[PDB]
């Protein structure tokens, strides 16, 4: 059966590469400097202004709001990328349609956070498919509640990146998150746990072979699902406070529908 | 790291201490709950009158709260004594010992409270009593809905069918979490947990060989514990702003 898990691992790796614009391997080359050309750096107001005329941005008057909304609309794309990737997990599309929607609804936040770490180091985050790099200093120093909305993401990423996972590890881990049988309102939990039981076996085997000197990394990576749940819940508490205080965040109602999460 | 026979030695050490540290084992809890026993049989409290009769045998919502609290404090004492036997714990920096306990006792109390529960109620008074979920859930003000989440967790956790020899290692793994806030030396804590995790993995493989990926499923329960402990502390705060009950100093320090 071991070679079936390696086949599942490779299948997920291959699909992961097709689904997401910027892999972690490629992000690491950019971030470390062992890379091709150099990304545009946003480190203060003026450099943001020039970058807009340079790289494609996910936003479209105050600066902190625009950066916030850029994070949201980039998340809207990541949802579609994750949704396409989920369809390639063996067994997923045969699940009850309402269950597929439920798993995605409750999993995209944990996966976005997870994959955002691939694009971050302690000093900043890649944006616009790696062509830009926005610094932690600038993001953290944004006004009112936006500064303190950005910084928790880096604090998570820095801890998570200490596990030193590569894309072949992450392709299976992401699948494990999606196939969580404890999401509220699932109709048929059994086939979801059956699939997740397979992915877990594959994650375990992948980690033992790809990180043979990293003891109990499997266990440590599952413990990171504690950090993911925590931060997604406080994330939601943060969005509420922003929405109940900021009515200078007026968008066209159609855009508001699009990002309603 | 370890040879398999050292891990089995570690499992037995922890099971043995667990038995010495905790009054009411899960095996004894299941013997009382499932029944078929004329001697181990509990008095059942399901309403006000049976609560009045239970006092002679073995405000109402507050008195039950104080019953839960006094037992939690004893639980903290028992967990602390058990922690002292986990190899390496007492050799850790003294502030880290406090830190690990401060953040681990709530997750463990919840874990071990499940052992005393079924879907219909909870053992009390070292097993001599049994208070029903229905009665607890129906308490007034904020206390009814403070009781029910414990049952909601217990039913899910007990579906794993762990016995005490599994739980002894699981409890140790929780205590030795290197990701607790404010630890000074995470590495020695992680070396110990790597050993405890290796021991848990082997214990579950041998004691539940037909239960695939139980190790992973049990670790995913440490996620549920983090959420519920947080909701617990948030509920206690709201209750404190209406009820002037008071808390034991041991619990008082832990929640600061
Ligand atoms: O294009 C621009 O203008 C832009 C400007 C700033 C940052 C980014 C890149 O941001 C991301 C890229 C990717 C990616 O490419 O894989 C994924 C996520 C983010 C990102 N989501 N997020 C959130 O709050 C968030 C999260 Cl974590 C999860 C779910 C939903 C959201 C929300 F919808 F609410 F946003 C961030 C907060 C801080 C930072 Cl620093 C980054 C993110 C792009
Ligand atoms: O003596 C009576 O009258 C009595 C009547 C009902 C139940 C119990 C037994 O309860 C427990 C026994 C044991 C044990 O035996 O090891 C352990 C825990 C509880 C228990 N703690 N708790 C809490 O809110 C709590 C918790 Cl989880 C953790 C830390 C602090 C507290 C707090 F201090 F705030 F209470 C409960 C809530 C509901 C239920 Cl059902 C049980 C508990 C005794």
């Amino acid at each position: 059966e071991s070679a079936d898990l390696r086949a599942l691992a490779k299948h997920l790796y291959d699909s992961y590469i097709k689904s997401f614009p910027l892999t972690k391997a490629k992000a690491r080359a950019i971030l470390t400097g062992k890379t091709d050309k150099s990304p545009f750096v946003i480190y203060d107001m003026n450099s943001l202004m020039m970058g807009e005329d340079k790289i494609k941005f996910k936003h479209i008057k105050e600066v902190a709001i625009r950066i916030f909304q850029g994070c949201q609309f980039r998340s809207v794309e990541a949802v579609q990328e994750i949704t396409e990737y989920a369809k390639s997990i063996p067994g997923f599309v045969n699940l009850d349609l309402n269950d597929q929607v439920t798993l995605l609804k409750y999993g995209v936040h944990e996966i976005i956070y997870t994959m955002l770490a691939s694009l971050m180091n302690k000093d900043g985050v890649l944006i616009s498919e790696g062509q830009g790099f926005m610094t932690r200093e600038f993001l953290k120093s944004l006004r009112k509640p936006f500064g303190d909305f950005m910084e928790p993401k880096f604090e998570f990423a820095v801890k998570f990146n200490a596990l030193e996972l590569d894309d072949s590890d992450l392709a299976i881990f992401i699948a494990v998150i999606i196939l969580s049988g404890d999401r509220p309102g699932l109709l048929n939990v059994k086939p979801i746990e059956d699939i997740q039981d397979n992915l877990l076996q594959a994650l375990e085997l992948q980690l033992k072979l790809n990180h043979p000197e990293s003891s109990q990394l499997f266990a440590k990576l599952l413990q990171k699902m504690t950090d993911l749940r925590q931060i997604v819940t406080e994330h939601v508490q943060l969005l509420q406070v922003i929405k109940k205080t900021e009515t200078d965040m007026s968008l066209h109602p159609l855009l508001q529908e699009i990002y309603k999460d």
